[PDB]
Parts: structure tokens; sequence; C-alpha cells
């Protein structure tokens, strides 16, 4: 009646979340904010980077100029897409270090080819075939020139072709291995050919095989493909007496953002930054668990499947009592305040500076984790569909050691962010406690349960001047000491 | 007019221990554990991964089938153990590419061998020589068999297998290099021989080379081990008109957890689930430092030798004092407690609830560092005996950037976990103090010292009911302003 | 009569702003740049032994070039490749030249072990006007060009145990002629073959004819070959033809040794971190000047600059205390007292607040300005060839790691920042604290950061609180009476 009470409180939410810390395994906060993006709408966007789907081509097979790829030619990506229903349609080829081919030019970005006129004075040009028709004739690969015999005679070519440009060249030639000795004598006269692609820094020398391929389509025969990369002033060299699958020219090396991927997921029409196999994923979250293989602005690949950032305090739910006994759950304007008890009754008040100050700390650690670009374009292959040993040990024991290393830093990252949530949420209240206390002056005591005693009738008005930080401690004090300092 | 004090501290031990923190090189507490295992038992647990010790046989002579190797025919192992004492004694032989076979045998974890019937027709089956001695007859590798003329001739062998499984088939053959001319006509006719093994993505064409081989048993001879996997679909085509060393069937090729070792550790009877080529060590800390080589669910490498994590509070060795001048090496039964003075003597008590609150916290953070799992079975080599350029220069730079990123993720973590444990425990020792200090209101004085004046007649019920938090602060208020506020 | 006594701390009127876990920009009294970002431009010639390869490429002074003939058995920590370089010698190529490269630069040394081979049913010493020592026609100075003697070539089976305990490198190569005609006036057999061998390897080169495209007057060339034989080995040599032969080995060592591609120029001075740019200082715990480096070196981060807090927050300026802001006149503390009393006023800075604080900053600063990081032969990191999976896989391992770095740098300056700010306000809270407890109940808190002293205070007893010795007992009667008036 003479005195009247003002705790300090803090909210509580009803419907809190569990969040770790580096204290504790599970501590309910108010609020939390998931860092690990887990879904994928399934569809690949075809904004904002450039798509090419391959359908039923590799990109190997749309190089080379297979007939079903005939409309892949010249064409150019941000991201190849590669279906798992691609098939081969023409001659029976393989390719030495097919990976490292497929890598370079799906990185160039472009198929844009330019024909040169090579000199084949002596043999015959474009052969065909009919284990690769084109619409209903025998044909070949586009990209490709079939040479064999003229007048009876294959002679020792030697042919040149100088890169007088800025630009790195990239030739795509091949070495044909007869079925049996007769198609060897046939096409190329001698009984067993050679072919030699040389540059000023290099060589790659081919001895034709008879009946080594198996029975592919119709043929017991294929071609083996090679390539070359002639850089400025440097020159090509062909020199061959047999067997050669020639190039028709070269494709331009581009360097730049682009890739390739293997997904059978559909192309549509939306706007993404960051692709995987499973679809593109949004990445306003810094972290994803959906797979490890992407393109673009991706979070970061983890093997959590959730990492809850807190986005508030503790959670401590429900005459009156401040912060040191409990939250309040009735406070919806602010996060910390005032709830009084005088000769007007009680009433409960936000505090908004406080409040402000504490979401401004928590926006600005959101902002820090919420912020990453991390483009990222052309990688490393991380899945493979053979057994191969040394070079493949080493490529997934370093994709596995990075998402360790990331693993390890976002779980880190989220128990120390949420440890530092608490305590500076903590440290908001216990402030303005003190920022109270210390208004109040002689006037009041402290309750041990975040309330204080106000030893002077103190009505809306005055309790008003408080939260306002007017109040004057000596218009009451001579009251105050009165009511405080007496021995009845 | 008598009054009586009241003391909070900490204890503190004789025997301290040097942590680090993020400000500190050295700091003393009470208590902490070591995170980096450095030592090892120095036997290879035998339990729970299936061990199989080697002995004196490497794993490619097991799998090519050595005499001295028999005993290994269609054995299994979570972890192949290589000794250094291993050696060959058989036909004279070399491998191109050695470390793929032996990685990609050792990670399929079995030597389970399939033979098929391959149609030799036209040719001679088993050769074999005194080089490879089995029981008194000479012989040759068990999983190899070398073909050599039939009645006067050797023709151009044309010989296939489908793989109609489901599972991939590893086949290990040969390539015969003879010492002179009369040797390779002796077995083969042609006086030089061609061996092509292919499948449809693949080709591995071998001329082999009379007098190549160094001598090494009694022959200037050798055989080139080759292999190649068939995929389901795929076919295995051999082509030879001289010098194959045919498979005789396909190895089954697993995918698991089996890796392999070398080690000259002895194998013992016990349970561990971390191998290193110095023994078996325990993994309950998540750090270690005796072997960059692992298998199993091991501790991380790093480089220090030592990292101790604080699990207690800053040791600091007529009137009592509290915890502003030092700790108190008489307090044992708990961390935080009380010493009094008053007209009945002098007395100590130990706090339990902020005792345990510190200890449940210590606890928390030991959980959360203790628990480390980190499991890794096959990895890529880490030590080398030859000299080897590129892909080695990136197998080492590989491990060490990885060593270097965990050595630095170690050390933060220990001096931010050390931090945090110095002020959660000086945290705990002022929230009591604060504690008291509200409960006593008006009838006492802070000291200073980390003690309190209490200013009225104060009895061992008396103190006991402030450290019981019963204390009615109202009964004592009267006597304690009197004697506060005088004027004399 | 009553004393103010306010409590305080410094300011600075020239801020610097660092980020922190809460904030992009907070303002603070002093920082220090973590990144090493400039060079001074030259290569420092201590305390690495620094070989500069001038016009001639470690390869090239390898094989014997006659204008490299001036590296024969040089040694180096760091050789320093420039892109000046010219070969001027018989043509060659190097299949996978670079891991030749790699691995002589790793053993840090051309010292060249000649050993008497039997050559004897071939002619030794072949040389070539493409390539002149002096007014002579010569060859490499490592290789031996043999060909036909007394009109034939046998088919040579040569060879060179290692009764050594060390390993043995040998560089040996195969000839390709130009012409038919070329192949048989050399080597008698229309088409040659080279097999070098170990118990571990063999090594079958079938040379081509007219296979290599004109070069310095020349369509011919040799294609060059590496063998590593181990102790107990043995080097088996094969030919009926085209083999460029060895005169001995190169022993392989094992160190710090390594090289680099710069066109920085070689100076006097000394410098434990070395990058294609030039030496830089190591005093910083990350750097921005190139992923390449060599020696003590900062490591490598895409930031160009990380501040990391040295002072507290940056607050600028009767007398008030810490709540209100910082004091810009303190320039002897970093904590201290502000008084008014009977003898006027005045301003001391506390000395053991400022230290602790001081002492907890320099600890951290230890911490980080102490990293060593020494590394030698590592990865190459950038690439003049268009290559596939192998460059993939080295440009993807580096740039893992610059990433994990980066964040490292970036995530330990916030952290520190953070806890930097924390620590020197809790040294002020800590001054404040223990001048409320020695005041006792002889002045009251006014909440702007000082006291109110209810006593006559002069300089003497200011003084005895500054220095912890106040004995509140004896203003004690004389305060009671002036705060509890009615
Ligand atoms: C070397 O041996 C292999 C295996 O015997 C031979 O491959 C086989 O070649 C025949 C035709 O030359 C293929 O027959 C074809 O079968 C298809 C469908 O089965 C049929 O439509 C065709 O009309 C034709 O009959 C057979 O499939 C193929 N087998 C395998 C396993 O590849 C190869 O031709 C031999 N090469 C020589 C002797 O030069
Ligand atoms: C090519 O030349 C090398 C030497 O330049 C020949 O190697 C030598 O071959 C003979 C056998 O013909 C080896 O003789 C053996 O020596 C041991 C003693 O260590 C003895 O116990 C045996 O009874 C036998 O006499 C000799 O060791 C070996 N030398 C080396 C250095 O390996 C090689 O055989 C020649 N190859 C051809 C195809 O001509
Ligand atoms: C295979 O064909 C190539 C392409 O023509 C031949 O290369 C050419 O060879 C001639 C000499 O045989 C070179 O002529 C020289 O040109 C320089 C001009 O820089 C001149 O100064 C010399 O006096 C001489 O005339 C020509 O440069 C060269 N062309 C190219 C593009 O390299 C090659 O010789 C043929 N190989 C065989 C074995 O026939
Ligand atoms: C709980 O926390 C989240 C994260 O701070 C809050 O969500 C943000 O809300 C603002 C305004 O509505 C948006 O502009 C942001 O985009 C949101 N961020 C995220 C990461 O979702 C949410 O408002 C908080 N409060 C609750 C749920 O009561
Ligand atoms: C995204 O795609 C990956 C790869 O296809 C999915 O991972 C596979 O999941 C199945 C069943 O969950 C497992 O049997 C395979 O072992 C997984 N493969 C790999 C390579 O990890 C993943 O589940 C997909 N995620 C989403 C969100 O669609
Ligand atoms: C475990 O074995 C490793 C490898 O043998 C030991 O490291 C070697 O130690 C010797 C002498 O201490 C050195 O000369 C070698 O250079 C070290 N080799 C490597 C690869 O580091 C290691 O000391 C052993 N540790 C324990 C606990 O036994
Ligand atoms: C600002 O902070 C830097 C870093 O502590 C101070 O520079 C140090 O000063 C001492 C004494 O002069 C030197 O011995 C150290 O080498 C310096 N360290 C570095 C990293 O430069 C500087 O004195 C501070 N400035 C002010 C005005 O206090
Ligand atoms: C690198 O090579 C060039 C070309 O051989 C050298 O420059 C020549 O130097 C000689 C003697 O000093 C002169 O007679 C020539 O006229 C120069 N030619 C040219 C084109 O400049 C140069 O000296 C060499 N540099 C080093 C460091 O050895
Ligand atoms: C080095 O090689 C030569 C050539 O093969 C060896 O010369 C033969 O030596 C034997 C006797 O030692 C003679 O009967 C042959 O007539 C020799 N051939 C010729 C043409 O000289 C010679 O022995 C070998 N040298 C060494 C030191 O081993
Ligand atoms: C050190 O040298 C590197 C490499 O030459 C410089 O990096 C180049 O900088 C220019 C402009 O900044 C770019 O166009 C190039 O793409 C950069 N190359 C690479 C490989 O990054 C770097 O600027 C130099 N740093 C200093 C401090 O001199
Ligand atoms: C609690 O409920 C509110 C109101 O429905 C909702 O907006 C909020 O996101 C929920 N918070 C948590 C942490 O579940
Ligand atoms: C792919 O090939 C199959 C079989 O030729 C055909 O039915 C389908 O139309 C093709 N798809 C595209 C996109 O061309
Ligand atoms: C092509 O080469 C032949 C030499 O075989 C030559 O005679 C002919 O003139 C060349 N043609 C052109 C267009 O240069
Ligand atoms: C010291 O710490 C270890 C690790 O937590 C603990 O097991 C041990 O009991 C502690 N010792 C004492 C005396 O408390
Ligand atoms: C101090 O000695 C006791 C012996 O009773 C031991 O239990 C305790 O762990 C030691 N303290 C430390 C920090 O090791
Ligand atoms: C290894 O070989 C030696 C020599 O043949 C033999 O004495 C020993 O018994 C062998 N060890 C095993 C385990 O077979
Ligand atoms: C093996 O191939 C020969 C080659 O003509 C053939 O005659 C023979 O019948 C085949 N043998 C079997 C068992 O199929």
């Amino acid at each position: 009646n003479s005195t009247a009470t003002l705790c300090l409180g803090h909210h509580a939410v009803p419907n809190g979340t569990l969040v770790k810390t580096i204290t504790n395994d599970q501590i309910e906060v108010t609020n939390a904010t998931e860092l690990v993006q887990s879904s994928s709408t399934g569809r690949i966007c075809d904004s904002p980077h450039r798509i090419l789907d391959g359908k039923n081509c590799t990109l190997i097979d749309a190089l080379l100029g297979d007939p079903h790829c005939d409309g892949f030619q010249n064409e150019k990506w941000d991201l190849f897409v590669e279906r798992s229903k691609a098939f081969s349609n023409c001659y029976p080829y393989d390719v030495p270090d097919y990976a490292s081919l497929r890598s370079l030019v799906a990185s160039s970005g472009t198929l844009e080819f330019i024909n040169e006129g090579f000199n084949w004075t002596g043999v015959t040009q474009n052969g065909g075939s009919y284990a690769c028709k084109r619409g209903p004739d025998n044909s070949f690969f586009s990209r490709l020139n079939w040479l064999y015999k003229s007048e009876s005679t294959y002679p020792v070519l030697n042919v040149t072709m100088p890169n007088n440009d800025n630009f790195d060249k990239l030739y795509i030639w091949g070495v044909h291995h007869p079925s049996t000795d007769k198609e060897q004598t046939n096409l190329y006269v001698q009984a067993s050919g050679r072919v030699t692609v040389s540059t000023k820094r290099s060589q790659q020398t081919i001895i034709p095989n008879v009946g080594s391929r198996p029975w592919v389509r119709g043929l017991s025969s294929g071609i083996s493909i090679y390539w070359t990369i002639v850089k400025p002033g440097d020159i090509l060299l062909i020199n061959s007496n047999g067997n050669l699958i020639a190039p028709r020219g070269y494709f331009k090396i581009r360097t730049g953002k682009s890739s390739i991927m293997r997904s059978d997921a559909p192309i549509g029409t939306c706007s993404s930054e960051c692709i995987t196999p499973n679809g593109s994923i949004p990445n306003d979250k810094p972290f994803q668990n959906v797979n490890k293989i992407t393109y673009g602005a991706c979070p970061k690949y983890v093997k959590q499947n959730t990492l809850k950032l807190a986005t508030g305090m503790r959670n401590v739910p429900e005459a009156i009592a401040g912060f040191i006994e409990n939250g309040w759950e009735g406070m919806i304007d602010g996060w910390y305040g005032f709830r009084h008890q005088n000769s007007e009754g009680t009433g409960q008040a936000a505090d908004l500076k406080s409040t402000q100050a504490a979401i401004d700390q928590i926006n600005g650690k959101l902002n820090r984790v919420i912020e990453k670009t991390n483009e990222k374009f052309h990688q490393i292959e991380k899945e493979f569909s053979e057994v191969e040993g040394r070079i493949q040990d080493l490529e997934k024991y370093v994709e596995d050691t990075k998402i360790d290393l990331w693993s390890y830093n976002a779980e880190l990252l989220v128990a120390l962010e949420n440890q530092h949530t608490i305590d500076l949420t903590d440290s908001e209240m216990n402030k303005l406690f003190e920022k109270t206390r210390r208004q109040l002056r002689e006037n009041a005591e402290d309750m041990g349960n975040g309330c204080f005693k106000i030893y002077h009738k103190c009505d809306n008005a005055c309790i008003g001047s408080i939260r306002n930080g007017t109040y004057d401690h000596d218009v009451y004090r001579d009251e105050a000491l009165n009511n405080r300092f007496q021995i009845k």
C-alpha cells in the first residue's frame, strides 16, 4: 500500500524448439531456423544457366557426330545434362581416357567446330558404313573423315595444319581396327597400318589391331578415339600409312563456367542458381544434404540432415515474479519488459530498446550465415560406374575429406553460434535489470526473484517514468528512506 | 552487538595442470584430460575386423597363385596385412600399374576365384617351369594358364567369354617375354607374338619383347601382368598369336569395407576398432598422433602430441576469506561452498547445486568431444617406396592438407573449450555469490573479498538457513539496520 | 561536502572498423591486418639457395643443352624457371614432362655420375648441326647418340647394376628419324626398338620415321624417357636401333627442394617466404599474394583484408563515466578514474586493469602471429596446357584447401574480435565493481558510471581508492550523516 513491485522479465512461447550448444545437446529456445537444405523440387530449372539436355546423346557422341546427335552440331551450354537412356548408334568405338576428353569438352562448353582443308591427296575421303546410317544412307561420324585407298594404293600421308590463331584447337581423330586381314588390305593396302599424330610437344602413335574388337551392332570392328590439343604457334602433323580416321577441323576450346552433370531429372521453366542431379535446390541456407554433386551458387554439402540455428532466447514457460523464476508467455509486443503491481493494480509493458538490441545481434549473425555465395562450376566426378584403382581412390578420398571438414565446420558453427545467442539474450535481460536497479538508487530493494520492491507509492505514471528512463529518484527519496529504514 | 562473517569460495588442488586457452598459453586448472592418443600396444587385435596375415605373401602373389601362397586361395579379409618379409618364388613377373591392381583387389576383400572353360583348341595348356616348383614338379601360377604350341603350330586365337552375371568379373592375364629368339619360336612358332585382350569398352594390346627382362632366379625372362574388368552385359575377347598367359577364370569383385595395410606388428587375441601399422590403438580420444595410416573407427590424426582439455576450474592455491583471494584446498566435498565465523566458531560446507551445475556442463562438453566416431576403411596410400612424380605429389599433398586442417581444428577446439570451461566455472561462483547477496537483503554488507559481514547475531542454524536458502531476512532486519546505521 | 568519482575507458578520434560474430562493422580503438597483400617484387637470395634458370628450363639443364652447360651438377633449394627460357639443341619431346620436371625439382640436384656402359658394336657420340657446342656439331651432354659401326648395328644387351644404397635416375631417349634413308643410314635396321628394363618395370618404345614436325632445321626429334633404379636392382637396355643412351645417372636426393615459375628479379635480402610475385613478409598468418609459395609462408586465403581488433570498442567523447561514452583525453591507460573533489578535478589511468586487457590481447596475438607453416615441394597450381582428369583433380584439391582456410580465417577473426570486445568490456565492469565494493556505505552509484562519495574526499583520499587502500570505516559516520537526511 505504501510500496509497489516492479518485475523485469522476458517472453516465452508455448511451442519452443530444441537446439544444440557447446554445453548442451538439447536446450529449448523460442525460435530457430534450419541451416541444411534437404529437399528438392525434382526439376532442373532452365534459368539462369544455359541448360542443354543431351536426351539420347552423350556429350562424346554429340562431339564425334553420331547421326542421331546431328541436332547438337555447334551447340553450347553452361550445363550439359547427360541422361542414362543415352545410346550410341554409329560405328563401334572406344575412347582410351574417355573421362578426360568428356571433362575437357564439358568444361569448354561448346561444340563449335571449324572445318579445315586438310590436303588428303592420294587417298579417298568420306568412307561410310551401314553400321552408321544417317537417314537412309550409309554414313559416318560427322566430324571424322574415314580415309581409305585410292587407285589401289594408300601412300604414307604426311599432312600438317598450323595453329596460326590465338586459341587452343581441339582435334579429334581415330584409328580403325578392322575385323579381318582381308578388310585391312581392301581398305588400306598395307597389311598393318599406323597412325601418328604429332605436335612440337607431343606424339601419339597407334598401331591398329586386326580382329581385336568384339561384335557390336553387326560389326566385329571398331575405331579408337584420340585427341590432340594444338596451342597457338604449334602445328598438327598427321602421318599414316593406313587406318587413319582423320579430323575435319577443330573444336574451339573456351574457358569459363561450363560443366556436365549426369541426371534423369526433368528440365522445367523456373529459375534457380543451384543445380543438383536430383533437381535444382534453393540456396538460401548455407548447407545442404541433397547431393554432393552440384553446379552453380550452392549451399555446401554436409553429412547432417538438420542443423538448427537458434534465433531467439532460452524458452522458459510460465503475485507477479520476474525472470529469475520463468519467462512470460503473455508478453507478445517485445522480448523483454516490465510487470508491475501498485495502487492501480497490475500491468505489463514491453521494453523496446533491449528487444531491438537482441534482435539486431541475432539478425547480424543470420546475415553472416545466410550470406555465403559459393559458386562452383566444373569440379571433379564424384560417382563412378567403373572399377579403376589409384586415381579413383584419390578422387573419392579428396571428396570424402572435404565433406568431413565442412560437416565439422557446420556442426561447430551452430553449437558456438547457439551458445552465443543464449548468452547475448541472457545478457540483454541482465543489463535491463541493472539499468533499472541503478535508476531506483535508494528507493527500492531487489527481492531476489527478478523484481524490485519500490518503497514509495508508485502509481502508473510513476512506473511509466521508470520504464521511460525519466524517473527522478530525488522526488521520492524521503518517502522511500522513511519506509525502508524503520525499526518497529 | 556481535556479528558474523560468511565467505563464499571454490576448491583448489595442490597438484594443478596447465592448459591452453584463447588468451593464455598456460593457465593452471584443477584437472584436465588428454585428447591425443599417442601410444599403441604394438599388436593388431584380431577382433572385431577379419584380419588376414599375408605372412610371406604379398596380396598380388596370393592373387596370381605363387605356390607358397596356395593357402590363400579363395580367402577373404577386412584387412589384409602385408609383411615386409614377403617374397616371390615363382616365375619372374612385373605388373605395370601394380598399385592400382593391389588397391582394387584389397578393396574388394576376396580372392574368390571362379574357373571358366575357355576354348583353347589349337594350343597346349598348362605350361610350367622349374622356377615355379609345386611340390617336386615344375609348375606355374595357379590362376594363370601358360599356353604354347600344339602339333608344331600356334594359330591366331580368338576366344570369348560373356559376362552374363550381375556383378563385375576381374580377369588377370599376362604376356610372356622369352629370353631368346630360340625360346620364342620353340614356344610360340611365330617370331613375335601379340596379346590383345578386349571388351566393348577397352583394348589392351601388348607386344612381347624377346630378351627384355633381367636375370631373376635363374631366368632372363618374365611375364608382365595385366587386368581387365568385364561389366555385366560386356564380353572378354582374347586374341593372340603367341606369348599369351591366359586367365583360368575370374575373381568376383565385391564392394565393402576391405582394405590392406603394410605392417610388421604381430596379430594378437584382443579386440580393438582402430588399427594402425604400429598396432591397434584405443579410440576413446578424438585425436591420435600414432600414424596417419589407419583402418576402422579411429581418432583423427593430428600433428600435436598432446592436447589437454580442462575438466575443472582455474586452480588458485585469524579470519577467513572468499574466492576473491584464492581457492580453498581444504574444501574436498564440493567445488563451491561456504565458510563462516560466528559465535559458535568456524565452519565450512559445500554447495551441492552449483557444484553439479559446473560438473554437468563440463560433462556436456566431454560427451560432445569424446563421442567422435569417424570410421574409415580403404583410403589412399600415404607412404611410398618408389619415386613417382605427379600422382604421388598429389597423394602426399592431399594428405598433408587434410592433416594440417584437422590439426588446426583440434588446436582451436581445445583453446575455445578451455576458455569456456574457465568462464562457466567462474560464472557459477559469481552466481552463488549474487544469490547469497540477494538473500541477505539489508542484513549484510559485501566486504569485497568474497565475504559478507552479517550485521546480526548469527549462530550455526542461522548460517545453515542461508546456505539452505530458507533464511528469512525480516526476522533479523531490525537488528541488522540498527548495527549497520550507527553514528558514533 | 562530497566528491564525484567516475570510472571510464579511453577512446580515440581515429577508430577502425572490424567484424564480429554479431556485427559486420563495429569500431574499435585499434586493429591489425592479418592478410599479407603486398610483395616487394624481388625474390630474396637468403636464406634459401636460389638457382636462377635464366635462359634454361630445368629439363634443358638436365639433358644438357649446350647453352645450359653452366648448370651441370648444380644444386638448389628453389629453381626459378623464367618465361624467356628457350631450347637450342636437338628437337625433343618428353611424354609426361611434368612428372620428370617435378621429381628432379624435388631432388634439388643435377649431380650426374658418369658410368662406363659397354657399347662395343656401335659408334658413340653422334651429333648434329642443330646442337652446336662451340664451332662443333654436338648433342645433349648427358645423352649418348649411338649409331652403326662397320655397317652394322647389332642387338644391344647392356646392363648397369645399382650396387649403391640410393636410387639412380636414368634419362634416355628414342630417335625418330625424318626419313627411311636417315633410319637405315644411322641404324641399318628399317625399324628400331628401344627397351629399358628393371626387375620392376619395362619401357618399350618403337621409333617412328617422319613423325616429328620441322623444328630448327630438322623434321626429326628424340623422345625422352626416364627410369629410376632402386638399390639391388639393375638397368637393362636392349635395342636394335634408335637408342639415345644414358651416360650415367643423376643422384636422387630427398629434402626441401622445389621449382617455381617466376619472372621476378633475384635480390640481395633475406626472406623466408617466396612467391612468384617476389618474397613476402611472413609476420601475418594469412596472405593474398599467390597460392603458389615456398618456405615459411602465411596461408593463402581469398580475402584481401582481415582486421583483428587489438583494442576495445571505440565510443568517442562536469564529468561522467563509461555508461555515457569513452574518454578521448585519457592517453596514459585504457581504463581510469576522473574525479571532482575539494581540491579540484583530475584524471588518472588504472594500470592493472589496463595491463590485464593488454595481456589478454597480446596472448591472442601470440597465438595468431606465431604460426610457421613451412611448405616446400607441393603440387602445381597453374597450368599452361588443357589436360582433363588429373588437372581437374589438382585444381579441385587446391580450391578446396583455399576455401577451407579462408573460412577458418574469417571465423577466427570474427570470434576473436567478439571476444576482444567482450573481455575489454568486462575489465571496465570489473573495475567499477571493485570500486563499488571498496566504498561500502560511503557512496552511491549515480547510474552514469560514477559514484557520489558522501564525504570530503581530498586527493590523498581519491588516491587511496585508486590504490585499493581506502578505509571505509574512517569516513562512514560522515558519509551516513550526509546520505540519510529526511
Ligand atoms: C572371334 O570370335 C567371336 C566369338 O565367336 C566372334 O564374335 C561373333 O561373331 C558372329 C559373326 O561374326 C556374331 O554372330 C552374329 O550374331 C547376331 C546376334 O546373335 C546375329 O544377328 C548375326 O547375324 C551374327 O550371326 C556373334 O554374335 C559374335 N559373338 C560374340 C560373342 O561376339 C568374332 O566374329 C570372331 N572374329 C573372327 C573369327 O575374326
Ligand atoms: C643380357 O646381359 C645380361 C648381363 O649383361 C645377362 O645377365 C646375366 O645372365 C647370366 C645367365 O645367362 C647370369 O648368370 C648367372 O649368375 C649367377 C650368379 O649371380 C649364377 O649363380 C648363375 O648360375 C648364372 O651363372 C648373370 O647373373 C646375369 N647378369 C646380370 C647382371 O643379371 C642376360 O642374361 C643377357 N640377356 C640375354 C637375353 O642375352
Ligand atoms: C611433312 O610435311 C611437312 C609440311 O610441309 C614438312 O614440313 C616442312 O618442311 C620443310 C623442309 O622439308 C620446311 O622448309 C623450311 O622452311 C623454313 C621457313 O621457316 C625455311 O627457312 C627453310 O630453309 C626450309 O625451306 C617447312 O618449314 C616445313 N613446314 C612445316 C609446316 O613445318 C615436313 O618436312 C614433311 N616431313 C617429311 C618427313 O617429309
Ligand atoms: C523466427 O526466426 C526466423 C528467422 O529469423 C524469422 O524468419 C524471418 O522473418 C523475417 C520477417 O518475417 C523474414 O524477412 C526473414 O526472411 C525470415 N528468415 C528466415 C530465415 O526464415 C521469424 O520471423 C522468427 N519469428 C517467429 C517464427 O515468430
Ligand atoms: C538425391 O539423389 C541421391 C543420389 O541418387 C540420393 O541418394 C541415394 O539414395 C538412395 C535411397 O535413399 C540410396 O540407396 C543411395 O545409396 C543414394 N545414392 C547416393 C549416391 O548417395 C538422395 O536420396 C537424393 N536426395 C533427395 C532429397 O532427393
Ligand atoms: C608408429 O610408426 C611410425 C611409422 O614407422 C613411426 O614414425 C617413424 O618414427 C621413426 C623414429 O621415431 C622416424 O625415423 C620415422 O621417420 C617415422 N616415420 C614416419 C612415416 O612418420 C612412429 O614413431 C610410431 N609411433 C608409435 C606410437 O609407435
Ligand atoms: C595497435 O595494435 C598493434 C598490434 O598490437 C600495435 O603494434 C604492436 O606494437 C608493439 C609495440 O610498439 C610492437 O612490438 C609490435 O610488433 C606491434 N605489433 C604489430 C602486429 O604490429 C600498436 O602499437 C597499437 N597502436 C596503438 C596506438 O596502441
Ligand atoms: C639469354 O639468351 C640471349 C640470346 O642468346 C642472350 O642475349 C645475347 O647475349 C649475347 C652476349 O651477351 C649477345 O652477343 C647477343 O647479341 C644477345 N642476343 C640477344 C637476342 O639479345 C642473353 O644474354 C642470355 N641471358 C642470360 C642471362 O644468359
Ligand atoms: C662388352 O661387350 C662386348 C661385346 O659383346 C664383349 O665382347 C666379347 O667378348 C668376348 C670375350 O670376353 C669375345 O670372345 C667376343 O669376341 C667379344 N666380342 C667382341 C666383338 O669384342 C665384351 O666381353 C664385354 N665386355 C665386358 C667388360 O664385359
Ligand atoms: C601476383 O601475381 C599473380 C599472378 O600473376 C597476380 O594475379 C593476377 O592478377 C591479375 C589482376 O589482379 C589477373 O588478371 C590475373 O588473372 C591474376 N592471375 C592469377 C593466377 O590469379 C597477383 O595480382 C599478384 N599479386 C601481387 C600482390 O602482386
Ligand atoms: C510457434 O507458433 C507460431 C504461431 O503459429 C509460429 O509462427 C512459429 O513459427 C512457431 N515457432 C516455433 C519455434 O515452432
Ligand atoms: C530417344 O530414342 C528412342 C529410340 O530411338 C526414341 O523413341 C525417342 O524418341 C528418342 N528421344 C528423343 C528425345 O529423341
Ligand atoms: C596436296 O599435296 C600434294 C602432295 O602429295 C601436292 O602435290 C598438291 O599440290 C597439294 N595440294 C594443295 C592444294 O596444296
Ligand atoms: C579429472 O577429469 C577426468 C576426465 O573428466 C575425470 O574422469 C576424473 O575423475 C577427474 N579427476 C578428479 C579428481 O575429479
Ligand atoms: C592429483 O592427485 C590425485 C591423487 O589422489 C589424482 O587423483 C588427481 O587426478 C591429480 N590431479 C590431476 C589434475 O591430475
Ligand atoms: C616364410 O618363409 C621362410 C623361408 O621359406 C620359412 O622358413 C617360414 O616358415 C615362412 N613363414 C611362414 C609363416 O610360412
Ligand atoms: C572350340 O573351337 C574350335 C575352333 O574351330 C571348335 O572346332 C570346337 O568345336 C570348339 N570346342 C568346343 C568345346 O566348343
